[PDB]
């Protein structure tokens, strides 16, 4: 099937970066065209673009004009436009080129060897189970120290959209344009008035890596996260593998006996390196309070969005801690998420 690449772009240079990583790994331009859609008119950037020539197709935003923003918002203007900018891109890439399905990369985003496979393989899941809803090229907590170098090939499913390269149907673009948000998109899709329960595939490794530390954001949270996320550079061929173990029926029945049938170790014999006969653990929390507080010990991501914990599925939040296995999970009781986890 023909899947294109949009690629978004506004006055960075270094998009020069991304469609290198993008152009050289490409397996076949027929399956995968590249669509360089560039906002805010940058001069420079948009000649870069342009020298790829017709290895891309080049559109620009028409309209650039200032956005009013509400009054909780005078800081946030760039957040606005980025809205606006996806809301006329997805648009073009589904009502003119009228594509299928596309995978969504931002200009400041570094791609994997076999970046093209993943998408490849996994988007016949994503057209059969409609409990998904998108397939991420990006692991959460996908810091070097907290992967399984020996299993670039094993997936997982999400609650937590992780974006960052990701791939979505055009049945998706139909049910979230008709109240696409004023701004912050992706938080908004986080939303379960969005998601409605859906999932998203996503990587033991991570198919995408930001170089972006200046952008619309301050650079904190990738001066403190992001920019230890490890891009893979082990070709896994997806296409030649079994995947049926991710959809729905199967997943829950088998990634959750694995979970709850693992023993239960304190989140400080964890820490401390204790009982290491023991290569796959459950460390359980039982609130906020004790989830935040394990999260950090065990050095993952502690934030969440609309209660949802950063690769999180049903709760669990899975990851390598010093060699060894481990799922902070909830109880097995278990029934969803409390959009008042903050
Ligand atoms: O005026 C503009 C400026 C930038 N863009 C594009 O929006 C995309 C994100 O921009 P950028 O990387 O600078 O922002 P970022 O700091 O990562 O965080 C935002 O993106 C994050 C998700 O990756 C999201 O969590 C956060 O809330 C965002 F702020 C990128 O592809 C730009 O080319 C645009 O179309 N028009
Ligand atoms: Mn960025």
């Amino acid at each position: 099937a023909v899947i294109p690449i949009l690629v978004i772009a506004c006055d960075r240079s270094t998009v020069r970066r991304c469609l290198d990583k993008l152009l050289h790994y490409r397996p076949s331009a027929e399956l995968f065209p590249i669509i360089v859609s560039q906002d805010c008119g940058h001069e420079e950037t948009a000649q870069v673009i342009a020298s790829y020539g017709s290895a891309v197709t080049h559109i620009r935003q028409p309209d650039l004009s200032n956005i009013a923003v509400q009054p909780d918002h005078r800081k946030f203007q760039g957040y606005y436009k980025i809205a606006r900018h996806y809301r006329w891109a997805l648009g073009q890439i589904f009502h003119n080129f009228n594509y299928p399905a596309a995978v969504v990369v931002e200009d400041d985003l570094e791609v994997a060897p076999d970046f093209f496979e993943y998408f490849q393989a996994t988007y016949p899941l994503l057209k059969a189970d409609p409990s998904l809803w998108c397939v991420s090229a990006w692991n959460d907590n996908g810091k070097e120290q907290m992967v399984d170098s020996s299993k670039p090939e094993l997936l997982y499913r999400t609650d937590f959209f992780p974006g960052l390269g990701w791939l979505l149907l055009a049945e998706l673009w139909a049910e979230l344009e008709p109240k696409w948000p004023k701004a912050f998109w992706d938080d908004w899709m986080r939303r379960p008035e969005q998601r409605k329960g859906r999932a998203c595939v996503r990587p033991e490794i991570s198919r995408t890596m930001t170089f972006g530390r200046k952008g619309v954001s301050h650079g904190q949270f990738f001066d403190q996260h992001l920019k230890f996320i490890k891009l893979n550079q082990q070709f896994v061929p997806f296409t030649q593998l079994d995947l049926s173990y991710l959809q729905q029926e199967a997943y829950d029945r088998d990634f959750l006996a694995r979970v709850y049938g693992a023993p239960q170790l304190q989140v400080e014999k964890v820490r401390t390196n204790d009982r290491k006969e023991l290569g796959e653990v459950r460390v359980q929390y039982t609130g906020r309070d004790s989830f935040k507080a394990f999260a950090k010990a065990l050095g993952v991501m502690d934030d969440l969005k609309s209660g949802v914990p950063r690769a999180g599925y049903r709760g669990i939040v899975t990851f390598l801690f010093r060699g060894r296995r481990v799922h902070l999970a909830p109880p097995q009781t278990w029934d969803g998420y409390d959009p008042s986890w903050t």
